[PDB]
């Protein structure tokens, strides 16, 4: 079962990621380390110290999206798009558990989480990282358009659900 091949899933992906240029190319390589869980550390710490009330909301959201953005992905092992399509422009050596994506739903999670009440500009600027984060997984040729919405989706309920409890 390959849940990745319908036409609005293979159409969207060869749309974003033939739309290239060498400027996106380096851009989206230097900014793809923000989707990583490298940022993680870096980033609660300085919540500890300038906004001490998100830090286990974030910490409960991310466990909670991570369990299931890993399961999710044992279970489907969907093939990525260097896997299943032809004459993909890839940014990052990526080939199986591509459903979904974890970059994006990490971002989301932090984007849903760092957003609640905060001024406007605040959830655009996280709001449009996280967005971006998804663009560039389609972008580098390592995600479909469904592995970045639905991961989109989980970081955004992940989020939400956190911050209710």
């Amino acid at each position: 079962m390959v849940i990745e091949d319908f036409a609005l899933n293979l159409e969207l992906f060869r749309l974003i990621n033939n739309a290239r240029h060498p400027l996106l190319d380096v851009f989206f390589t230097h900014f793809a380390y923000l989707g990583s869980g490298y940022v993680l550390f870096p980033l609660l710490i300085f919540l500890f110290i300038f906004r001490k009330e998100k830090v286990k909301p974030l910490i409960l959201a991310i466990m909670l999206e991570t369990v299931l953005v890993i399961s999710l992905k044992t279970f489907f092992n969907q093939p990525r798009p260097a896997i299943l399509l032809e004459d993909v422009n890839l940014l990052f050596p990526l080939h199986w558990r591509s459903f979904p994506s974890g970059d994006t739903a990490m971002a989301f999670t932090i984007a849903t989480v760092l957003s609640h009440g905060e001024k406007l500009h605040i959830k655009a600027i996280l709001f449009l990282y996280a967005f971006l984060i998804g663009y560039e997984r389609i972008y580098a040729g390592v995600h479909f358009p469904l592995d970045v919405f639905v991961g989109a989706l989980i970081g955004i309920i992940c989020g939400i659900i956190s911050l209710k409890y």
